[PDB]
């Protein structure tokens, strides 16, 4: 089997991407944030504290003939940005782009933090990291991808995120029309439960490539590119007026600037992030100070190849027995 679903930016800054997902019988379609940095499929629901729902579409398990309470199971998750959610668990039929999994754990939110409430466009998350990170207790549950894997034509999914445009998540096949040149594959460590890999270095603009190992995670659920302070300093040093602002929470730069591209290495291959992708616009409405899309990972504990990086590539998440990651230009 295979599946193919369009993913769409939630706003004009590509802050996140939503993908329609069918849950239950008859189908309830919710727009979920596919997150290769976590491993819970959770949704706003008929159980979510009413004051914490503001425009989201909710899953109502009592209206699904295939929903079953997973007795005794609860979940609770905290994300890198400090947001969180928790609740109880149903199993139900879940379909993405024509690919159907029966008995998928669908984690129903009883509580969500303010950042989720305030984002009316995101009805929940669909985790695509390794199932070892799943938070369901006392019996950990499998991700949609892990459940689907045995049925897939090939044990892979691909992320093709757009810059200010729709893109695609495919399951079970590699669309050879969706990228240019070749796909370069690189080793993955699952020791931390993430799609963790090592970039071979970077360049700033038309500068020379610096060969250096940068361990990080491929994370579709993170907006920006978070890299070591040395790398980030080298980038912003090429932008007149750029500075790190503790009051704003990162690098800012004059909105009048032209930003250089940023290149990252994948083996001997190179992925180029255009400068435009790195401009996240005014720090506040009407400001002439703009927020950078490359930020230091120093306060995080891990480097993160978020959407800023991933949307410059066609990315293969290979979930074979020995997992790997593939990157191609597009
Ligand atoms: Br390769």
């Amino acid at each position: 089997s295979t599946g193919s679903a369009t993913t769409t930016p939630i706003d004009s800054l590509d802050d996140a991407y939503i993908t329609p997902v069918q849950i239950g019988t008859p189908a309830q379609t919710l727009n979920l944030d596919f997150d290769t940095g976590s491993s819970d499929l959770w949704v706003f629901s008929s159980e979510t504290t009413a004051s914490e729902v503001d425009g989201q579409t909710i899953y109502t398990p009592s209206k699904s003939t295939t929903a079953k309470l997973l007795s005794g199971a609860t979940w609770s998750i905290s994300y890198g940005d400090g947001s969180s959610s928790s609740g109880d668990v149903y199993t139900d039929t879940v379909s993405v782009g024509g690919l159907t999994v029966t008995g998928q754990a669908v984690e129903s939110a009883k509580k969500v933090s303010s950042s989720f409430t305030e984002d009316s466009t995101i009805d929940g998350l669909l985790g695509l990291a390794f199932s070892t990170l799943n938070t369901v207790s006392p019996t950990q549950q499998k991700t949609f991808f892990d459940n689907a894997k045995a049925s897939l034509d090939s044990p892979v999914f691909t992320a093709d995120l757009g810059y200010h445009a729709p893109g695609t998540y495919n399951f079970g096949f590699i669309d050879t029309t969706a990228y240019t040149g070749s796909i370069t594959y690189t080793a993955v460590s699952t020791k931390q439960g993430f799609w963790e890999w090592t970039s071979t270095g970077y360049a700033v603009g038309s500068g020379t490539f610096k060969s250096t190992s940068i361990d990080g995670i491929a994370d579709t659920g993170t907006t920006l590119l978070y890299l070591p302070a040395t790398v980030v300093s080298a980038y912003w040093a090429q932008v007149s007026g750029a500075k790190s602002s503790s009051s704003v929470g990162g690098y800012v730069f004059p909105c009048s600037a032209t930003l250089p591209s940023f290149t990252f290495g994948v083996g001997s291959a190179r992925i180029v992030i255009p400068g435009d992708y790195i401009d996240f616009g005014p720090i506040s409405t009407g400001s002439s100070s703009c927020f950078g899309g490359i930020q230091s990972s120093a306060g995080i504990g891990i480097n993160i190849f978020g959407d800023v990086a991933l949307k410059a590539a066609f990315v293969v998440f290979n979930g074979a027995t020995t997992p790997t990651l593939g990157f191609a230009s597009k």
